[PDB]
């Protein structure tokens, strides 16, 4: 409620929260790498129906 986490400590830097952020960065890129697969795709539809 205040940006705790601003203040870097134990009582929060826990191994729980670090791999939850390490899933959540490799489905963030996984989403920008479909986006991308869907456009180029879409482009060789249209140029290639």
């Amino acid at each position: 409620m205040s940006e705790p986490v601003s203040l870097l400590t134990p009582s929060d830097l826990d191994p729980l929260i670090l791999t939850l952020s390490l899933i959540l960065v490799v489905i963030l890129v996984l989403l920008t790498v479909l986006a991308l697969l869907s456009h180029r795709r879409a482009l060789k539809q249209k140029i290639w129906p």
